[PDB]
């Protein structure tokens, strides 16, 4: 059960004051001595939040493997005497375990999405509390991501991984205190049913065993448009979520007592979304995506959130044209998805699951010959994994601007247990929410001949490197490659194509007179002639160039700095094909493919 | 009265939430039409803290004159019955203007230092409450820093201003509501003093609104060691544990605002050392100290001066590592958690007011006009524009009276002192800060086309504060020969005044990347040559007692064919990446023994 805590009669008190105090534990004696007895000796001050990687400007701090205890004070309100204290962590980035002033409160496996837990018979409203968090970063084959820890014979741990993007960890969202009465709207769920935009309905259910609900469905000026007495459903006149505007009603729940009541506010994004043959319908009209996949890639602070990053990179995306964008290969903090839902922008929602796969040059010992076996990827890490899209369900069903959930990020689909692995975990989440359609994104090598799985899922959504990865400096072959595989999957599946990834490395400041690889003059004739090969094949709905920065990786011989294909640098500082991608966008009708 | 707000039976909220609602006023009606009085039309959402101008990667809101428009909406908590509410801004730059539904509740000019207001009888515990700022970031002859706003003939306003930095505004800081009891601890000053490191003083002075009051000091072991009672007259008598740069041991001073009815408890941090001028050496606890690190800014990448918790804690960890003990709050006064942090880790900070650009002499800044004829007139720098500075000392020294890392107060930065007026301008100001904080020293950051044979009011100050840059903007590439420029001059300060002498800037422009074999200027082997040979020179002159490099870190300007996309003299790049020259200072600073200068060898 998750929502997100909203302030009213429920209240909160943030305790991301930044500056907890911090301390690494090389000899794991931590839990041992448990030092969340007492506090830290021989800490520092670390922010909250952001990732502890990149804080102190240290290369011991940066690559640490192992255990790292963070610590912070705080004096809970007096006026909340009485009310049920919750303490809320969105995120702490793969593992943590927390203690309440010798008490433990809660532990959570799963570094993306929030956990939170009851406090109240362990705090007294007024006096001092101290909080400690146990964070653990490491993967092993049964955490999401999967991993590998790898111990020398003199005892000092080096994680190794298969994804491309740096494994920051700590405390990476926010850490709050919220209130409610022991009365108390727990969970809702708004499916939102459409058919020719002119009447129609948002069945409700909710579930508080404390006390008896009424529900009442305002518009954004505050004036009731429909009102219903769990398992409502109510039934309304037209004006839908729109990825132009992102129209959003607001649906208070009440949740009665006879001593208490509690008043959560929902928002509802009314609208439909649908595949029919080769199209992506939203609310019945195809819609074709434009935008980047991302990543929480920040300089100083990891993949820490932050306001200012947020506000600035959408001004960006709203600059560029994209309508749409994935959450490339972890769920997103709350508020890009907040975000999403005012302005009307279209999500692939996607899970932390990537990196099942051991065939990539891509993100750092001696790896199983077998990918599907007991060694790795057996049936605890696909219980791990359908844990991981029950939380990504549970948290973000009701945001309308999720048109798609992505299970998996290219997996190695070529051995068998391939299939036996992911379709179970495609039924299961088909029933666990059957309003949005279902997408397992396909690397490369697993071309239309190849591949095993994709016939299990509503949309086929492709990574392709022709001329960078393979005919490396050849457009002419590498169109020729591309125009014949997406006609390949086309007559296959007929399904609808969604390029979430397609992108080169670009060196900023690199020019060339002979468009050759690394330069700016290459990201562009490059994207140019996807754009071409795009255009002519009709089953493909969706482009998603990758990624819209530069982002930290882990060190190699393929990775100079970081991952250089993106649109902007580090910096948020454009490429030249920021003009290629804000000129094209821009220039075609809304939401409609050229 | 100023405090920084501290939970201790006492609670605040953070409306820091960012997010917030935000609007320009191109047409000057936002005045006229009541825009406070419901939700901003056509707005978008903006992130607090920050400055609005980088945030939405635009030029045009980026170089925007006028107000701009705030707005939020807040829940306040139902028990906060009986308590008094202070809704406080740390900072709004320029000039903010506040609403609380329909009404103005507080009002100021200064866009660096805390302002508040009773908010009280205009809340309702358990009520929404809507606050709208109005927010604007012109200078006029009279703020602090001083401007020219130069309206065309279609009314559109350019800033023009004559210092270094961009001129980044919006709400900087953590905007809060917090509460008290209506008995309260409204203001503290300590004073700490020292007989040679074995027994001390501490004269408490305290402000209570309504209450009696007692003291009591405890340790960094939170033990009680003495105890007072009365609203002031408290002296206390310690075996102690001084304030040391290097490790910074805190005392905790717990004031009582004991009424009938109510209770008010306050801890304060109090750093036990004493600070000194005496001779040609700055003595910390009577020893003397030698001042190694940087001129700052509070600068990055897409919040401008926003505050911001990482970028602390990764700076310091830079500073750290480099061997700097020391910096200035170049140029306005810095979040009081630097300050804070500086009291925690031991580190020496000069403070400086906002009274930067009292000089029309450089070609740095915006220049889109024509500059005023005389500087020290009645159209420009008159005796309102003294009035606003010395304002602008007062809440600055009122903020940070008992941080005991603030070793000094800069009054200003770079006046033009050849005009005669400079002196009928700055004597009163000096005084004026000396009856203000008679504690610590007090010093004038002193330009460099203002020699010794030219400069009219150093002698009122009491430490001689420098900004030398021989071989680059005069003798420009000569390292030879701006050896002994740099060295006739600092021979001749010396011989003239006798106080000491921290050099606050050195720095040339360095492009990160660009390198030479010829070490040419703006190449990462000039930077070294030149900071290397300022080095050989200091340590030849006695009266030398710091050295502060200019800038930690490259800093946006506003355009101008001497500023390649901003002002490059950093030793560390925008994002935080050391250039060559940061390698060079790593080993003498930590080379050194630690707060002595080197005795010209190694
Ligand atoms: O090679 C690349 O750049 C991309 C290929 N597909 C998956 C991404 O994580 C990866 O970053
Ligand atoms: O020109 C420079 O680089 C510096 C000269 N002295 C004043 C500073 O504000 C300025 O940044």
């Amino acid at each position: 059960h998750m929502l997100r805590p909203v302030e009213t009669p429920t209240r909160e008190i943030k305790k991301l004051d930044g500056l907890w105090a911090f301390s690494l534990d090389r000899e794991n004696c931590g839990i041992d001595q448990r030092w969340w007895e007492s506090a830290l000796q021989e800490s520092r001050a670390i922010a909250v939040p952001g990732s502890f990687n990149d804080q102190f400007a240290d290369a011991d701090i940066r690559n640490y493997a192992g255990n790292v205890w963070y610590q912070r004070e705080v004096f809970i309100p007096k006026g909340w005497a009485g009310q049920r204290i919750v303490l809320r962590f969105d995120a702490v980035t793969h593992y943590g375990k927390v203690w309440v002033n010798n008490q433990e409160v809660m532990e959570h496996q799963g570094g993306y999405t929030p956990f939170e837990a009851d406090v109240t018979p362990y705090v007294i409203a007024g006096k001092s509390v101290r909080i400690t968090v146990c964070v653990n970063n490491e993967l092993n084959w049964q955490t999401i991501p999967p991993g590998m820890v790898i111990t020398d014979e003199n005892g000092k741990k080096k994680q190794s991984y298969f994804h491309d993007f740096f494994n920051y960890a700590g405390i990476h969202r926010s850490v709050m205190l919220y209130t409610t009465p022991n009365t108390w709207v727990d969970d809702i769920t708004v499916v939102t049913h459409v058919a020719q935009d002119c009447n129609h309905a948002s069945v409700d259910w909710q579930v508080v065993a404390n006390g008896d609900v009424s529900v009442e469905l305002r518009d954004a000026d505050q004036q009731v448009v429909a009102t219903g007495q769990s398992g409502t459903l109510q039934v309304v006149n037209p004006h839908l979520w729109q990825p132009g505007e992102g129209y959003l009603y607001e649906l208070c729940v009440t949740a009665k007592s006879q001593t208490e009541c509690d008043i959560y506010p929902l928002r509802v994004g009314i609208r439909s979304v649908a595949v029919k043959g080769e199209q992506f319908l939203i609310n019945h009209k195809p819609f074709y995506f434009t935008g980047f996949g991302r990543h929480e890639d920040a300089d100083l602070r990891g993949k820490g959130f932050d306001n200012v990053l947020m506000v600035h990179d959408h001004a960006l995306m709203d600059w560029i044209g994209a309508n749409s964008y994935r959450t490339s290969h972890y769920p997103y903090a709350e508020e890009m998805l907040d975000w999403a839902d005012e302005h009307g922008i279209v999500v692939i929602d996607e899970t932390a699951a990537v990196g099942f796969n051991l065939s990539l040059g891509i993100g750092f010992g001696n790896k199983p010959k077998e990918l599907y076996s007991e060694e790795a990827v057996n049936g605890e890490t696909q219980q791990a994994h359908l844990q991981a899209i029950k939380e990504l369900i549970a948290r973000d069903k009701n945001h309308p601007s999720v048109v798609m959930w992505s299970i998996a990020n290219e997996p190695d689909t070529r051995p068998q247990g391939a299939r036996e692995y992911f379709a179970p975990l495609a039924e299961a989440t088909r029933k666990l929410d059957p309003t949005r359609p279902i997408t397992c994104v396909n690397v490369m090598f697993c071309d239309a001949h190849t591949d095993t799985i994709s016939d299990l899922f509503d949309v086929l959504c492709l990574n392709r490197y022709y001329g960078w990865y393979v005919q490396s400096g050849d457009l002419e072959t590498a169109e020729k490659v591309l125009e014949k595989e997406l006609l390949a999957w086309q007559e296959k599946l007929h399904q609808p194509i969604i390029i979430t990834e397609y992108g080169v490395d670009t060196l900023a400041g690199l020019h060339s007179m002979y468009t050759d690889m690394w330069s700016e003059e290459y990201q562009c004739a490059w994207l140019d002639m996807y754009h071409r090969v795009f255009d002519r094949v009709s089953a493909v709905v969706g482009e998603q160039v990758w990624n819209f920065a530069d982002f930290a990786t882990s060190q190699g011989i393929l990775r100079v700095g970081g991952n250089k294909k993106g649109i902007f640098t580090r910096d948020r500082k454009p490429k030249s094909a920021a003009f290629l991608l804000q000129k094209r966008w821009t220039g075609m009708n809304f939401g409609e493919k050229p």
